[PDB]
C-alpha cells in the first residue's frame, strides 16, 4: 500500500515541478523557447524541453517512470548548455544552480522508486 508504493512518485514530482516554478531560477525555462521569434534555437538545438512541457507530460500520464521524467528535465538542462556555453553568462548560471537544486531533490524520488522495483520483482 504504501511501503514501496510504486505510484507515490508521481505526487513527488508534482511537488518538485510545483518548488521548480517558484525558483526565480526556473524563469528561462518555464515556457517553450519562442522559436517563431527566435529561430537560430533550432540549428542549435535538436530537441526542444522546458518545464511547462514536463507538467503536462506528467499530468497526462505519459511518463512510465520517474526515470523517464528525470530525462526530459536532464535535456532542459542540456539544452541551456549546449545554447548558452559560456560560465561567464548570468544565465548559464542561472541554469547550473537549478540543475543543481533538481539533482539534489530527485535523488530520493528516484531511489526509493528503485527500491520498490527491487523489493516487488524480489517478492
Ligand atoms: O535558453 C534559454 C531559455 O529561455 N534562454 C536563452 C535565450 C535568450 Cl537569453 C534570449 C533569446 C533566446 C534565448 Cl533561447
Amino acid at each position: 500500500s504504501m511501503s514501496y508504493d510504486i505510484q507515490a512518485w508521481k505526487k513527488q514530482c508534482e511537488e518538485l515541478l510545483n518548488l521548480i516554478f517558484q525558483c526565480e531560477d526556473s524563469e528561462p525555462f518555464r515556457q517553450p523557447v519562442d522559436l517563431l521569434e527566435y529561430p537560430d534555437y533550432r540549428d542549435i538545438i535538436d530537441t526542444p524541453m522546458d518545464f511547462a512541457t514536463v507538467r503536462e507530460t506528467l499530468e497526462a500520464g505519459n511518463y512510465e517512470s520517474p526515470m523517464e521524467l528525470c530525462k526530459d528535465v536532464r535535456l532542459i538542462f542540456s539544452n541551456s548548455k549546449a545554447y548558452t556555453p559560456s560560465k561567464r553568462s548570468r544565465i548559464y548560471s542561472m541554469s547550473l544552480r537549478l540543475s543543481a537544486f533538481f539533482e539534489e531533490h530527485i535523488s530520493s524520488v528516484l531511489s526509493d522508486y528503485k527500491s520498490a522495483l527491487r523489493f516487488h520483482k524480489r517478492n
